[PDB]
């Protein structure tokens, strides 16, 4: 949008219950400090296995947010 | 399968509730007009953020379907 | 970790209900024969369509597990 | 947006004057037959050379447009 | 070429005898409905195995063809 | 250069007139807050279409800048 | 298919006569020890040159086969 | 074309005014020593920043040219 | 780990003596300002040549660190 | 092999009869001017279509050859 | 080489002292159980950070080894 | 820099002692015939294994050097 610069910061979102909740936990955490959060893009789905089970879903994400002027 | 040509058309499927339902909404929509839908392949998971929440899951997909003869 | 070699074997996990359960079914199956399962990485989400519905979610995965000494 | 399916069709746009005009010529041509054109994504910049000059800029593009119901 | 838009549609071509014949079967099938077929690009070689033999070569392809005016 | 750490932050630059001006708008905006801006790398060209025209060029970019000591 | 895990093992198939025969030699060799061989995917075509001729076609392949229960 | 070998040499073209002129400067320079220049392909767009401005556009390119017989 | 968000910031580490020391110089520099540094991932190895020698090893890196609550 | 530098030059090999013969025509042509040709790697398979048939197979290739001392 | 099948198994090699020693530790470990080890290919360099230092270099690797007949 | 064309030639550098020395051996060899060598970029790390040891490190590299006028 009109001469807007967008910052695309990278995070890994995490949850013991799935891919989707891992993305929601990062979006939630990101919205506490960041404004004008517009789009995400999944970069990777990974995760920790413990006792032959998935202990944490780790979803990498790019968060696009609109830059406020300096 | 025996001299079958397959067409691989690209779509983005969408849902307010998750990645999986976004893929089901596109498969559903695709099956209304297309026949011999055989396989999908996820090309990207993206999505819109509004008010620091995920408003829509946008899952890119290739849909492989068997071409009927001309 | 200290001079540990890790083996990264590739599998496709499958489920009729979603991406997440497809990853859990492979992790479960892998843990029956393999020890020291540490991390997974999703390589692809694909799937079979039958009657314009998703019949199986097929999630490709790398499974990292720690190699026991020979 | 709310349960919208998007179709992502691929084209190469062309112009004797540059990359940007090549993208505008395809968007123009695409808008003559297609409705609800929303976003493009550049897939490749290529081009023909003739007499040691660039004769045509060929910009590959994905065009995302919203699917009307069937 | 001069302000020509090109459409790049994706297909999988198939044959029981090899990669090359799989590409020829798709080009043949594509030429029955499509005009101004100019170039192809191989996107993937895959295939079905049955009884420890290759039953079908499946060669993915992009077909570039020149768009006639609307 | 001699034991310099460089930070590579990601932005999307935007303009209604083209790819180049979209990169200049981000470089300009980045230089208002950042010092020792050294190189950029284009990660993607995308853009919004409105009324069958390109409304904004969106050029993704990595900005390499030299880190001042902490 | 219904909660089946698939193992995707990687091999390079080889032949002095071509790409296709190199894939057939690996599929043949793989079927001597492995059961439920379902699909292959070409990862790379490489090869040795000797005396300005191609001495061996080396085709990389992923072999997907269905895992029997443990 | 009929048993023609093509050589694909890689260059970075440069200009203080944009992406397009950077590609034209390389094509020009390449045509002074090379014959049968047929196609280019952009491999990357990068560039130097000086005083918070873009000092040079650096466009990577593959140049395809037809090989004359030895 | 349990609902932890991880930030994945990108840097280029530099050294006149090698790839490894270039990664150590960035990790060192990063640890002066950042806490809960957990993993790195090499994105690229590049470098400057001066007088036909390698003057600096430039190793790109993603640094994963655990986000403290806001 | 012991402190040998290898040069990896890129070519497109061409044939009206297939992928394999296209690779043989380039290897043949390359061996007329180049010595110590060791390995090739296929970078892409493309081709021209004329009258709904494949007129030329165009196989991209990297040719690795051992550098003689200067 | 003459109708040889090669198996390409994936491992992560580890060392507290660098990238190279991490590759040597995996090659060593692999040679204790595997015969006809021919080539490796680095797939990734990653690593653990502890107390703002690199605790382990983790180098991913493909190991190509020649398959003995079944 | 001001209307400079840069040539990006590809080589594999080799050493029995490591990745770094393999890059230094190629840079050294390249500087005997080439002038204005400016930057390298690692394209891959591979290597030969003999007797369960690494016999040669093979580091692929792009060498960017400034083109002198024709
Ligand atoms: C929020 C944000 C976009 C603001 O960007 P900005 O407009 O450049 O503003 P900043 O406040 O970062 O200003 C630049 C700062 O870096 C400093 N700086 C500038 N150039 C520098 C250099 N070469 N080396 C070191 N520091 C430098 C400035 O002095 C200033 O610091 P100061 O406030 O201590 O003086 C940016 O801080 C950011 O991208 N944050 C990431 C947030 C994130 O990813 N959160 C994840 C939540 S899940
Ligand atoms: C269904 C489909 C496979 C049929 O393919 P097909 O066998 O080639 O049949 P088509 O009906 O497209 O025939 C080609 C048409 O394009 C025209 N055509 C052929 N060459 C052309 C060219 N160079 N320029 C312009 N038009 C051309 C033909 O004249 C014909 O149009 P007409 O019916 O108006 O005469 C194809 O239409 C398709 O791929 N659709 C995409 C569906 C999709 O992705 N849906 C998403 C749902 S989620
Ligand atoms: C478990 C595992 C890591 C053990 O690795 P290892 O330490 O090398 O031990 P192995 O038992 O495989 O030993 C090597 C075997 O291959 C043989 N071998 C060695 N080199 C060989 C060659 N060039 N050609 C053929 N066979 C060879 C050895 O003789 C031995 O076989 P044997 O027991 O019949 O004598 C390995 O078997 C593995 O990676 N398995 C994959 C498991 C998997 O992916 N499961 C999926 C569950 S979802
Ligand atoms: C516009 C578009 C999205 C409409 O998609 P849709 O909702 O699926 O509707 P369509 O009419 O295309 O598809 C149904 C048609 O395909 C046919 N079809 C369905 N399944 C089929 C199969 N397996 N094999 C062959 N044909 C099939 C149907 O019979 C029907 O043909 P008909 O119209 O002759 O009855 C689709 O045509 C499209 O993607 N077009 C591409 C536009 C483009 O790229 N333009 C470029 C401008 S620069
Ligand atoms: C041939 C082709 C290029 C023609 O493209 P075109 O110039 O855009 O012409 P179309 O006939 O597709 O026109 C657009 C159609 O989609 C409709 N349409 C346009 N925008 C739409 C939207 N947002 N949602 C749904 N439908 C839409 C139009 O109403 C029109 O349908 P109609 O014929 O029922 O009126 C296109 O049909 C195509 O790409 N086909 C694929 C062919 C193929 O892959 N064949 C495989 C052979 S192996
Ligand atoms: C400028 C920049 C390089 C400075 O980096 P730096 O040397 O690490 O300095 P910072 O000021 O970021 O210091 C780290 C801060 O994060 C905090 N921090 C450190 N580790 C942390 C963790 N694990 N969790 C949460 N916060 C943490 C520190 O407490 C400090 O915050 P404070 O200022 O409230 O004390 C950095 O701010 C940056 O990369 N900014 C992005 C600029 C940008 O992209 N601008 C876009 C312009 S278009
Ligand atoms: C066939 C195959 C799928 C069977 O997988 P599986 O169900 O996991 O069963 P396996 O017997 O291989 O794995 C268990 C073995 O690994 C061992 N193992 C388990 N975890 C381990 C670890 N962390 N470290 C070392 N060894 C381990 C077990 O002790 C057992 O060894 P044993 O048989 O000596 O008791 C698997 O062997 C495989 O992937 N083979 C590759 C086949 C191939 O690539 N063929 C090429 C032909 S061209
Ligand atoms: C133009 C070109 C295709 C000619 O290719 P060719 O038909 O192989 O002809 P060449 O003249 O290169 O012949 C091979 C040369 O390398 C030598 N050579 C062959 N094998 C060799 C080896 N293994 N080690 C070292 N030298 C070798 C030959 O002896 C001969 O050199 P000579 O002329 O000193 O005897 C080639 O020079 C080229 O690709 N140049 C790049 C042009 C370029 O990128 N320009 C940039 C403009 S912006
Ligand atoms: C440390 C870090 C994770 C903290 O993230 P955080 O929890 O989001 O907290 P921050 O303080 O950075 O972000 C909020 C700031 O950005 C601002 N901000 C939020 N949304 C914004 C927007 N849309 N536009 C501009 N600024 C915005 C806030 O106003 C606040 O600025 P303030 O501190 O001046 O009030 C983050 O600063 C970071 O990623 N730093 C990079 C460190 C790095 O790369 N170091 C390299 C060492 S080698
Ligand atoms: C064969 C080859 C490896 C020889 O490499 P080499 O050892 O560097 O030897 P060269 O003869 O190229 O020596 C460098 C030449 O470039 C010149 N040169 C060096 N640096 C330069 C610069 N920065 N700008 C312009 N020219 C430069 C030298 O002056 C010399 O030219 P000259 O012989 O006119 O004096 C090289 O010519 C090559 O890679 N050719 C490609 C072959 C090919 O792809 N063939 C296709 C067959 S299908
Ligand atoms: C060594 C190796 C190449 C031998 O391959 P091979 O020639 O296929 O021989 P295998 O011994 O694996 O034979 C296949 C086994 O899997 C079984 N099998 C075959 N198809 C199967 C299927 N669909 N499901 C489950 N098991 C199957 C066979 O019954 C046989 O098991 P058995 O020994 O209990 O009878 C193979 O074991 C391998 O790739 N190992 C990995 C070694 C490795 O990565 N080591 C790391 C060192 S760092
Ligand atoms: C050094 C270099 C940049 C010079 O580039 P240049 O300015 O184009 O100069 P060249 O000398 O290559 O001139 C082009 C040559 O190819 C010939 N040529 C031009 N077009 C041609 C075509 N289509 N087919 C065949 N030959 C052609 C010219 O006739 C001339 O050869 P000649 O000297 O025998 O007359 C180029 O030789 C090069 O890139 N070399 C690679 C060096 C390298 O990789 N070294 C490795 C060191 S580790
Ligand atoms: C691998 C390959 C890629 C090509 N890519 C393009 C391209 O992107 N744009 C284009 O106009 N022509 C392309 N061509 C066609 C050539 O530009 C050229 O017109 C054709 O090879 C005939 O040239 P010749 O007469 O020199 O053989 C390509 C050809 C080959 C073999
Ligand atoms: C980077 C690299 C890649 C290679 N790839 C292959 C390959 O794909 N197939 C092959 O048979 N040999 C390959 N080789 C081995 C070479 O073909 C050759 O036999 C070896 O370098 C010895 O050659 P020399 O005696 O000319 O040094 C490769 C070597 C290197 C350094
Ligand atoms: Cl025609
Ligand atoms: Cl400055």
């Amino acid at each position: 949008m009109s001469n807007h610069t967008y910052r695309v910061t990278e995070v890994v979102g995490t949850s013991p219950d799935g891919v989707d909740q891992a993305v929601r936990n990062a979006v939630t955490r990101a919205s506490q400090t960041l404004r004008k959060l517009d789009w995400f893009e999944v970069t990777q789905v990974r995760g920790q296995i413990e006792d032959g089970q998935v202990a944490h879903w780790q979803v990498g994400l790019k968060l696009g947010f609109r830059l406020e002027e300096s």
